[PDB]
């Protein structure tokens, strides 16, 4: 379904995606979110980094992906005491405030880059577990290299998975977001079904808590046959397909998977460019490359190769003259009046966004299109 013209350009964008990710990887192994965007530069996120690492692992750069996992593992081992103290506090009946939780932004030397009162999120820890297990399985690696960091993440998530937190988009701290629950589920199932981790003391617990997550989503996170943005809401969010692939709340051919893909397409997908959520005013609510990639990935997994390809083509059309992929583009805006202020305050949209490139690599790989 691709001619030589398209294949050449898609191959080149894949090569360039690998290059921009590995060029900007920090000396210590972290992947930055966006080296030139004012509000993100200097920081690493586990969410962005884990998807980026998965794209790089699929691409076959074992060294680069391994250095990212080394970095995360070391950062988490340094939080062993913090996590133990949070768990002890829970055991005393003194539940820690959001202000005491593990961070969202990391500096490249592994310190808190932001105050979790303002951005507390648990999804990234779940994504990292999914990412590191998937990487090790793909390349035949011994997970003991990263196990002590895995242990910190697992202990943290088993304790705090059911806590309200901000969503992937740093909004609505009072709610429990289905793509956050989904990320945690994906990480817990990854470690709980990993033969190398069969003797871990938390082995059984991870699958039991994953089942608890699915119970909660079944009870409060499905409406009219589709997943919803947060428990007790009716709306969808463009992140929701991640709950199918890769995080596995339901199989790709499940009715809830089909209905969720359809609802996201209807409510949020304009010409192949997927919006985050209807109320999104960030840069006027533009079309997000990573979300078009996520939807494409899910379409491919469900057997809709044509739909996957249409989304891959849309993404490729957003590459700039150097091949860099932005965070988002404004071809369609949900709330156009809101864009100007964002541009004035933070500058033009983050480009390149490493996560855009990571997701491009994943979707290209799903379609068998890596060079």
């Amino acid at each position: 379904g691709l001619d030589s013209h398209e294949l050449a350009r898609l191959h080149e964008l894949a090569r360039h995606s690998h290059a921009v990710i590995t060029r900007h990887q920090d000396a210590g192994g972290a992947y930055p979110a966006a080296p030139t965007f004012s509000a993100y530069r200097g920081y690493a996120w586990l969410r962005d980094g884990s998807f980026t690492a998965e794209g790089i692992s699929r691409y076959g750069d074992v060294a680069s992906a391994g250095r990212f996992h080394d970095w995360v593992d070391g950062v988490l081992r340094r939080r062993r005491g913090q996590v133990d103290d949070l768990l002890a506090a829970v055991d005393r009946g003194e539940v820690p405030s959001n202000e005491g939780m593990l961070p969202t932004r990391f500096t490249f030397d592994g310190n808190d880059g932001s105050d979790p009162w303002w951005d507390f999120q648990t999804d990234g820890y779940g994504m990292w577990l999914w990412s590191v297990v998937t990487h090790a399985a793909r390349h035949g690696l011994d997970l003991e290299r990263w196990r002590a960091g895995i242990d910190v993440a697992v202990d943290y998530l088993l304790a705090f998975w059911d806590r309200p937190c901000y969503d992937w988009w740093e909004e609505h701290v009072e709610h429990r977001h289905v793509s956050t629950l989904g990320a945690i589920h994906g990480g817990l199932v990854a470690v709980g079904t990993c033969a190398a981790l069969r003797s871990a003391p938390w082995s059984a617990a991870t699958l039991q808590v994953a089942a608890r997550i699915r119970s909660l989503v079944s009870a409060e996170g499905v409406v009219d046959g589709h997943l919803v943005k947060w428990l007790g809401s009716s709306a969808v969010d463009g992140s929701l397909p991640a709950c199918v692939v890769p995080f596995g709340l339901v199989p790709p051919d499940d009715d809830v998977a089909a209905m969720t893909r359809a609802a996201v397409a209807k409510d949020l997908d304009v010409d192949g460019g997927v919006h985050r959520f209807a109320a999104d005013v960030f840069y006027g609510g533009g079309q997000w490359i990573l979300l078009s990639a996520l939807l494409g990935w899910n379409l491919a997994a469900a057997g809709d190769t044509a739909g996957a390809l249409r989304h891959l083509r849309w993404i490729a059309d957003q590459a700039d003259a150097d091949g860099d992929l932005p965070e988002q583009v404004p071809h369609h805006l949900l709330h156009p009046g809101s864009r100007a202020e964002w541009v004035a305050r933070w500058g033009t949209v983050a480009t390149p966004l490493l996560w855009s490139h990571g997701m491009y690599l994943i979707l290209a790989d799903e379609l068998g299109l890596l060079p």
